[PDB]
């Protein structure tokens, strides 16, 4: 059963509710993004109206084979009208292809839904500067004052300058850089920017990333591992044993592998800065985790909460303990109560 955090009131819509089996009173389903949590239970028997993103109908199409007639993809910043309610789709600053949803009510009221987002000053001049929002169904993952990382420029730069140093002091280092779902697709393409190569990968993963229109995609990726000095591997691969039997399959070409390992948010980031980051090493395998996060930081959510000023706020995510919600809500009246609203 369908919870009440994924229903839209005064329409018959719902979003990223694809698990809960025929939803009573659902005329479309809104997909923010393609991660898995929130896809679950779409596949190519889905018969009913699936309304999101130009990239994410392209993977719905060619990953999940949901069949063409049914995916409904709307172009972002422009008004739309969906089953007689006006709706516009706004870049989230999550993965390739992800959305917030803005949703017109025949009542007046004005619903916002982050989806999964991470939170930008440039989203204060979006359309979202023109009116008022009475409800914001909030991405929550992060709402607590220790979660703190840097902005993905500095991660970014961090990971650069760490990938030439090694090559260029050892030309027969290969690095290899985790994955397992879309999103932090520049970790990958900033290295092998810097190193002159293409980026190598299996056949599925290259399938996946022909899907999210990236500008001269063909120019940098491929399926020829032997051509290139970045490969991508699956994220439980990223570990000394792993990594040492992939070393082996690359018949002598490399003597050292330099691995990075994308997380979000981990306790090492209330104590580190990301100029002092170092791996964890074992003879000639070294692995990085550095903290490239697709979500906002507490700071960051408060400052779009703050500049939004929302009437009521229904949190997404972290819904599951008494101890959670309790939390976010004494977080919410703080905000509150600090800028006047
Ligand atoms: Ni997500």
């Amino acid at each position: 059963t369908c919870p009440f955090y994924k229903k839209i009131p005064g329409t018959g819509f719902t979003v990223d509710a694809f698990q809960y089996g025929v939803v009573e009173g659902c005329t479309a389903y809104f997909l923010t993004h393609f991660h898995s949590d929130h896809y679950a239970g779409l596949s190519k028997h889905f018969t009913f109206p699936v309304y999101c993103s130009e990239i994410t109908g392209n993977l719905l199409k060619n990953k999940l084979h949901v069949q063409e007639q049914y995916i409904h993809p709307l172009p972002l910043d422009t008004e739309c009208i969906v089953n007689g309610v006006k709706v516009v789709l706004l870049d989230a600053n999550h993965c390739p292809g992800a959305v917030m949803i803005l949703f017109y009510l025949p009542n007046g009221t004005v619903i916002l839904h982050t989806g999964d987002f991470r939170a930008d000053p440039s989203m204060e001049r979006s359309l979202l500067a023109d009116q008022k929002v009475h409800m914001l169904y909030l991405d929550t993952t992060y709402c607590s004052p220790e979660y703190t990382f840097p902005s993905q420029q500095e991660v970014i730069r961090f990971a650069i300058n760490t990938a030439f140093e090694a090559v260029t002091l050892n030309p027969h280092a290969l690095v290899v850089c985790g994955t397992y779902s879309i999103g932090k697709e520049k970790v990958f393409l900033a290295i092998a920017d810097v190193l002159g190569s293409k980026v190598g990968m299996s056949q599925e993963k290259y399938k996946t990333l022909q899907c999210l229109n990236i500008p001269e995609i063909n120019s940098l990726i491929t399926t020829d591992m032997c051509s290139s000095l970045v490969h991508l591997l699956p994220m439980m691969q990223i570990n000394f044993k792993g990594l040492q039997s992939h070393l082996k399959k690359c018949g002598g070409k490399y003597n050292q592998i330099l691995a990075f390992r994308p997380t979000g948010w981990t306790h090492s980031n209330k104590f580190t800065r990301i100029a002092d980051v170092i791996p964890q090493t074992k003879g000639n395998i070294s692995i990085y985790g550095i903290p490239y996060s697709e979500h906002s930081s507490y700071l960051e959510m408060k400052r779009f909460v703050q500049w939004l000023k929302p009437q009521k706020i229904i949190p997404t995510v972290n819904v599951g303990t008494w101890k959670s919600r309790s939390t976010m809500e004494k977080y919410f009246r703080e905000w509150k109560l600090e800028a006047g609203y």
